[PDB]
């Protein structure tokens, strides 16, 4: 009869030092543990609710001291993972006692608790390593514990391993004993205050690289014996990033050291355990022979987000889990603040905004994780923007120092920087509401006004916003900052204005529309003086532009008017914007009959980027944006048969069939020059038998779409076929191919007539093959073409919507080419 209903524990029993032993034997994967926690009851009790999951609790007693003991009755509720130690006596309120408890349990096989995890060294023999990954509720895996976050205690940690072996856990080690013939006990100081989740231990025969910071803390990278030599770039990226965090938060790194550790089979991919963060491999470990350029990139920014967590989330913990979002959020948004600074030459700046967009497309949707954690960061970067840089550095600071070693709840954060504008009630607006407002601006002289309203793709909703307004103006030189609490609101400039922008630095969490034509002066200020703006000003007015377009409140060729200004542009953020609104726009268009606007269209488009294309090298030179761009617009460019990138294509593709693909070619350009190759049918050829020793690459990817590329309709046929045989190749790749040739002009019929022919023994192989019906109809705008259609339930809405948009814009678009 189990005394405890809650998945909640009982908050009148208080762990205030877990003393942890833990035995684990790496061959035959199983685990024995003796943890003592100290505990305190505020009111009188005799009964114990605790968490414990898949452990065989051999014995537990009570112990009070001069020193008494006595056996506690053992319940279990696996269900809601918890046990209860019932007690003789009820116990003395304010009076210390000591729980301890004996148990056993099996290595996590499942990458999550106390887990198993292996590897295989160049020699080619398997080793075995133990590690940890608790949040959020696995702890209790590990050892039995009161295993919620507002739980904090100190934890003295004792590892016992063989010599071959090594221990690292929170804190530094402070002894080693030769305890039995093949055994050692690992001692680790004694943790500060920390929750259950956050502490960790590996066992395993890591080596590791170490460094210390410029306040003495030393920085370790632990990693497989082969591969720890490829740890160099992390390592430092961890230092200057520890000394960045130091200095802004103001507050030393809490513990004594900081420990790396790059996992075999990490399946989280990254976590913020104090002292000792934990990492998947590609996240952490770097070679000449990258992954890519965005490695590099990728593994300096998740350091730098479970870095942050030592201080903000570990020193500051939520109370529960319903503020993860803020715990998640700060890391994201702080990724970007630290690295902005420690590592520029990355430009992590780019890839910021694009989550931002990213996270409002969605938020923007009737329904409304990691996006969630990205509308987080952007809030949080709104509220910057708002208050100083400053005044929010200090806010937090304050923050950080007020709860040290304790719990918080949103509200904590918000009083914190609130203290230095009612920041609670309006950070809630954004925080407890879905979505965010559509912000339309109508001018009436020196009159500015200001409207707001949810923003969703029927339409009728209540939502209201405390939103932080910015804007610049034609005659100001400064950031104006205006607070809009209402529905509408005035504001009165000191004379008229020829063009005023809202959401400057696209910095806010909204879209703006200009009523009236503020859009025509705008874009006649784009393509007068560009820079008159910044570069993500520019990006915002052409993302905004496209969407507005998109409800019914921008008419199409405004929006187009728009990009004219992009024959000019020099930043990646904006072209990118641009060609994420327009591609699309003619892949409706080659799916249907007119080809006189389809290439009226493109022919539009690559006199629109002629200049920016020529400026390209045919290198892999640049950031991992810059490269993306050049791979993006050379490979645009000899798709629409842009003669000189086409014929500089040819060549290179030549001097590489005649190589025979023994000469490098730089990866940004393989995507165009492979593309081109495989048009002729001797180079398509080539490459198909190439396509086998493409070494299982980013290499193959590459040519597995230049394939797709051909003209050729019997040859895309013939892949379709074949990819559907047991012979050639069969269900890892099939899917994939059918939407690279469903995505070519000549190529989408077959791949339609064949999703429909072969339907019966294809759906013979129901949650990934949606991926197949979308990229094969996704892109159709015919009313007829819906009367053939006639899980996917998406795929019959998108059309509806490619329709509405043709029967509309289309008319405006022919008009607009001529
Ligand atoms: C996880 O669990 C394993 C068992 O599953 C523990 O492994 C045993 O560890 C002990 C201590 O390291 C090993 O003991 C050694 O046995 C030797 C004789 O071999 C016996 O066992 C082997 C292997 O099965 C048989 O082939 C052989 O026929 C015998 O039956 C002894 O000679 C060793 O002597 C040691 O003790 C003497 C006396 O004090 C000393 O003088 C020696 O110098 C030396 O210290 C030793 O007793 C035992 O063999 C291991 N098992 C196996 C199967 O090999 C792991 O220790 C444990 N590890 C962890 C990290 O938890
Ligand atoms: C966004 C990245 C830079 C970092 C990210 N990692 C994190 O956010 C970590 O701090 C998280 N601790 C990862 C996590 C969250 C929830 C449950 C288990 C593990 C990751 O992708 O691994
Ligand atoms: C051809 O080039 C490859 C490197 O791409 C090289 O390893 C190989 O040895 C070369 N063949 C020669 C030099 O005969
Ligand atoms: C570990 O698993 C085995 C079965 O593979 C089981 O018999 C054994 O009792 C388990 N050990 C525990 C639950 O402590
Ligand atoms: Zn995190």
């Amino acid at each position: 009869p189990f005394p405890w209903n809650k998945i909640r524990l009982p908050e009148y029993v208080i762990p205030v030092h877990y003393d942890l032993l833990i035995h684990a034997n790496l061959t035959t994967l199983t685990f024995w543990g003796t943890t003592k926690v100290e505990i305190t009851a505020s009111q009188p009790t005799s009964t114990i609710i605790l968490h414990s999951h898949h452990l065989q609790i051999s014995r537990a007693t009570l112990r009070k001291g001069r020193l008494s003991e006595e056996p506690l009755q053992v319940l279990e509720h696996p269900r809601q993972e918890q046990i209860a130690l019932l007690a003789p006596e009820p116990l003395l309120v304010g009076l210390p006692y000591t729980v301890v408890i004996h148990y056993a349990g099996n290595l996590s096989e499942t990458f999550h608790g106390f887990y198993k995890s292996t590897y295989r060294t160049k020699e080619g023999e398997l080793r075995i390593l133990a590690s940890t990954q608790f949040e959020p509720t696995a702890a209790r895996m590990a050892f039995p514990c009161f295993d919620e976050p507002a739980f904090k205690a100190s934890f003295s940690i004792k590892i016992r391993r063989e010599p071959r072996h090594l221990a690292i856990s929170n804190m530094p080690l402070v002894k080693s004993v030769t305890v039995a013939e093949g055994l050692i006990e690992d001692h680790f100081d004694v943790t500060v205050k920390m929750s259950t989740y956050l502490v960790a231990f590996i066992i395993s025969d890591f080596e590791s690289v170490s460094k210390i910071t410029k306040s003495g803390v030393k920085v370790s990278v632990y990693a497989v014996p082969d591969k720890i030599n490829q740890a160099d770039y992390a390592l430092d990226a961890a230092v200057t990033l520890l000394e960045f965090y130091e200095d802004y938060f103001s507050i030393p790194y809490p513990l004594p050291k900081q420990d790396l550790a790059a996992i075999p089979d990490f399946q989280s991919g990254a976590m913020e355990n104090w002292g000792l963060t934990t990492y998947r491999e590609s996240a952490l470990l770097f070679d000449a022979e990258k992954s890519s350029a965005s490695s590099k990139l990728d593994i300096t920014m998740t350091v730098a987000h479970e870095l942050a967590h030592q201080w903000f989330g570990n020193l500051v913990t939520m109370e529960w889990w319903n503020d993860l979002w803020l715990n998640e959020g700060f890391a994201k948004f702080m990724e970007f603040v630290s690295v902005s600074v420690t590592h520029p030459e990355l430009k992590v700046g780019d890839y910021f905004f694009g989550k931002c967009f990213d996270a409002m497309e969605v938020d923007a949707l009737n329904s409304s994780d990691d996006v969630s954690y990205d509308k987080g960061a952007c809030i949080l970067n709104m509220l910057r923007e708002y208050l100083s840089a400053d005044a929010f550095k200090s806010g937090i600071v304050q923050y950080l120092q007020k709860h040290s070693y304790k719990n918080t709840k949103n509200e904590d954060l918000w009083d914190s920087m609130a203290s230095i504008v009612d920041v609670k009630t309006m950070m809630n607006t954004w925080t407890l509401q879905r979505g965010f407002p559509l912000i339309t601006i109508t001018v009436r002289g020196r009159n500015v006004h200001m409207k707001q309203e949810h923003y969703m793709k029927a339409p009728d909703t209540g939502y209201l916003w405390h939103v932080p307004l910015t804007f610049i103006t034609s005659k100001s030189d400064m950031v104006h900052r205006f607070l809009l609490k209402t529905k509408t609101d005035v504001l009165i400039l000191p004379e008229e204005v020829e063009w005023i922008k809202f959401n400057v630095g696209m910095n806010g969490y909204y879209i703006v529309h200009y009523e009236d034509d503020g859009w025509d002066s705008l874009t006649g200020l784009l393509k007068g003086t560009h820079t008159a703006v910044s570069s993500n000003d520019r990006a915002s007015l052409i993302n905004n532009a496209f969407q507005l377009v998109s409800i019914g409140k921008l008419s199409i060729e405004k929006a187009l008017d728009l990009s004219l200004y992009l024959k000019h542009e020099t930043e990646i953020m904006p072209v990118f914007q641009g060609l994420n609104e327009l591609i699309p726009m003619y892949k409706l268009m080659e799916k249907r009959d007119m080809n006189e606007v389809e290439t009226q269209f493109k022919a539009f488009l690559i006199r629109l980027l002629r200049d920016l294309i020529d400026k390209q090298t045919w290198t892999d030179e640049g950031s991992v944006s810059e490269r993306m761009l050049r791979s993006e617009l050379l490979l645009l460019a000899c798709v629409h048969n842009y003669q000189p990138c086409v014929q500089r294509a040819e060549g290179y593709f030549r001097k590489w069939k005649e190589s025979n693909g023994n000469l490098s070619l730089p990866v940004d350009v393989t995507l165009a020059v492979f593309a081109v190759g495989a048009q002729s049918t001797e180079g398509w050829d080539f490459l198909y038998s190439k396509y086998q020793f493409s070494l299982s690459s980013t290499e193959k990817s590459q040519i597995e779409f230049a394939l797709c590329r051909t003209q050729n309709k019997e040859k895309l046929q013939w892949l379709l076929d074949e990819s559907f045989k047991g012979d050639k190749i069969k269900t890892q790749e099939f899917p994939q191919i059918l939407t690279l040739i469903g995505r070519n002009p000549v190529g989408y019929p077959l791949a339609w007539q064949f999703l429909r022919k072969n339907w019966n023994k294809l759906v013979q192989k129901s949650s990934s093959i949606a991926h197949m019906v979308m990229g094969t109809t996704n892109q159709f705008s015919t009313r007829t073409r819906l009367e053939e259609v006639k899980c996917v339930q998406q795929t019959i809405e998108t059309i509806e919507e490619n329709i509405g948009w043709m029967d509309k814009n289309f008319d405006k678009i022919r008009v607009w080419l001529q």
